[PDB]
């Protein structure tokens, strides 16, 4: 648990500040490339924090404005997070662009935070122009240590927002949502507790360092809660997903998750023969959120591993979202999380309709117990549902964030939720589910998926990207859409190949590639992929996609790929 003397700093900043003093030689992040380690200790993230706030200082940044950050996963981009907060500056994480001309959403981001300087690692000032989108870039490389001595501090309050993350899928109108310094500390505290952290906590991560679970959980909660993390890149995830394994064998992680889909890729892409050497008992919580949890994907990749250490008690599903700054709910570590049967027709009062262990029936993941306080509330009446009835799932404690940066107006549909008649304030999630003996189970959203997939221009966006790869040289003609399937929602890539003979050997290359290259461009998960003979779809990509979708449903096929399956 953590010491008095850093429960009682009302910053990150302070925390940190205050560890470098106390225990300057311990080590707090280590980052792998392939081979290599590279490691830092609070003495050098501090020092590093300061040499770069002298520099934002320096350069005319003052406290309140925000500062862009290109996010390659590594060390270097935590010092500049670090650094932004010790100057008083709003950090703006973002993904560095995958292709050099595909900056639309960076643009967006870019509008929107007006940000007052950009920075980034040499190799990107080389890829990305000195200005970044009209705005001042610096070179990460550039700031020399003897600057930390030239740092003065600010007075940071509370209130104060610490960094904006934008939520995952809000392409097209990014909302960066506004967390402040207590914010960032409350969920930071929710989450060590919650998780059963202590003096020997080691997490692995390989997630995407700049938002959610990747960067809160992974990155701010070690730094915070004074143990080790360890990480690699989400590329040498997606190219290798032994390597995960291998890492928490090798370090002996205790705690290390994803979002469902990794599970399944791990056990979609390891061989038996590549398992050996695996240990994975120091594992005692293997989280899944961040997207619906699905009872097979653990039983499946139980039984893939089991033989190697794992078990079934450490898999700890939870619920979060950005504008509750991460963690929501969540259950007891060790414990085995709990499912529930419904029967295949509900109840159109959606209340919840139960099945025995029925014929049509499906089962439903808890996401844990309520960290935050959690109401479930009708969207249209708000009025509070009854238990075993869902409606829309609304949150309430300090870890909900302070709004959508520069969006007043898209701020008073999410974090002004009042509920009839009366008294508190909450955010509405979008989400649906119900409470069940007091476990949250997620239904859906409020929103269509398939609507919000074709708002953000995901299924176009995506031909784009494979058309646009090297992989077309191997294609015809490509359609990605979303199929709603028995209470699931798969991402489905269809492609049309020029050998339409080649081998199973050529057939799982290729598969692999295209759930890369889309991973790559979209950080978006395909769950299914089908290949079908050239000049099989008819010569509007429109008219081409709804072809693709109404003849799946009911032609030539060479071979389908399916995420979920064995
Ligand atoms: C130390 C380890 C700590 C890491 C702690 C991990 C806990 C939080 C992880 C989630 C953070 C999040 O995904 O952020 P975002 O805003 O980008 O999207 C959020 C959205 O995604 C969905 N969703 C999240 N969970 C879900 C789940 N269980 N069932 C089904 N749907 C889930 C919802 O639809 C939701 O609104």
């Amino acid at each position: 648990s953590l010491k008095k003397e850093y429960l009682q700093c009302q910053s990150l900043v302070d925390v940190v500040r205050l560890r470098a003093l106390h225990s300057p030689n311990k080590k707090s992040c280590t980052f792998l490339n392939k081979e290599l380690e590279e490691t830092m200790t609070y003495e050098q993230l501090d020092q590093h924090a300061k040499a770069i706030a002298a520099t934002l200082q320096a350069e005319g940044a003052k406290p309140g404005d925000r500062v862009l950050l290109l996010f390659a996963p590594g060390l270097p981009l935590i010092q500049a997070f670090l650094g932004c907060l010790y100057a008083g500056c709003i950090a703006v994480p973002i993904y560095p662009p995958a292709q050099e001309k595909l900056l639309d959403k960076a643009q967006r981001i870019v509008t929107n935070s007006k940000p007052v300087i950009v920075l980034m690692i040499a190799d990107h000032i080389k890829k990305f122009t000195p200005k970044f989108l009209k705005i001042p870039a610096i070179a990460l490389e550039s700031i020399e240590l003897n600057r930390s001595s030239s740092w003065q501090p600010t007075s940071i309050k509370s209130n104060d927002i610490a960094f904006l993350q934008y939520t995952s899928g809000s392409t097209m109108h990014p909302k960066g949502v506004m967390v402040s310094h207590h914010n960032l500390l409350d969920n930071l505290n929710k989450i060590f507790t919650s998780f059963h952290m202590n003096d020997e906590t080691i997490i692995f991560s390989w997630l995407p360092p700049h938002h959610d679970m990747g960067l809160i959980g992974c990155i701010l909660t070690p730094i915070y809660g004074g143990i080790q993390a360890i990480m690699m890149s989400p590329f040498s995830f997606l190219q290798n997903p032994l390597s995960w394994l291998k890492h928490i064998t090798k370090y002996k992680a205790t705690i290390s998750g994803s979002p469902n889909f990794a599970y399944d890729y791990c056990v979609k892409r390891i061989r038996e023969e590549k398992k050996e050497g695996l240990d994975l008992s120091s594992w005692v919580t293997a989280f899944n959120g961040a997207e619906p949890v699905r009872e097979e994907t653990m039983e499946h990749f139980y039984q893939a591993f089991k033989e190697f250490g794992f078990r079934k008690e450490a898999f700890y599903p939870c619920y979060g979202l950005a504008e509750a700054t991460l963690l929501v709910t969540g259950g007891t570590p060790g414990s085995s999380y709990k499912t529930l049967t419904l029967a295949k027709e509900q109840f159109q009062d959606h209340r919840v309709h139960f099945a025995d262990d029925s014929p049509g029936s499906y089962k439903l993941v808890s996401s844990g117990n309520p960290i935050q306080e959690v109401k479930i509330i009708d969207p249209d009446t708000l009025i509070p549902c009854d238990f075993d009835q869902v409606g829309e799932i609304w949150v309430q404690s300090n870890s909900v964030a302070k709004g959508y940066w520069n969006q007043p107006e898209e701020t008073r549909h999410a974090f002004a939720g009042k509920i009839k008649d009366d008294s508190a304030i909450y955010l509405r999630t979008g989400d649906l589910g119900f409470l069940h003996e007091n476990e949250l189970y997620v239904t859906g959203r409020i929103k269509d998926l398939i609507i919000i997939y074709g708002k953000n221009h995901y299924p176009q966006d995506i031909e784009f990207s494979l058309m646009h790869s090297p992989l077309h040289h191997v294609l015809g003609k490509c359609a990605a859409f979303v199929i709603q399937e028995e209470h699931e929602y798969k991402l489905t890539v269809m492609c049309e190949v020029k050998n339409r003979f080649m081998d199973d050997v050529a057939q799982d290359n290729l598969f692999n590639e295209i759930f890369e290259l889309v991973y790559e461009n979209h950080q978006l998960e395909v769950h299914t992929i089908v290949l079908i003979p050239l000049k099989a779809m008819p010569h509007s990509g429109k008219i081409r996609r709804n072809f693709c979708r109404k003849h799946l449903l009911d032609l030539p096929i060479v071979a389908t790929w399916q995420l979920n399956k064995i």
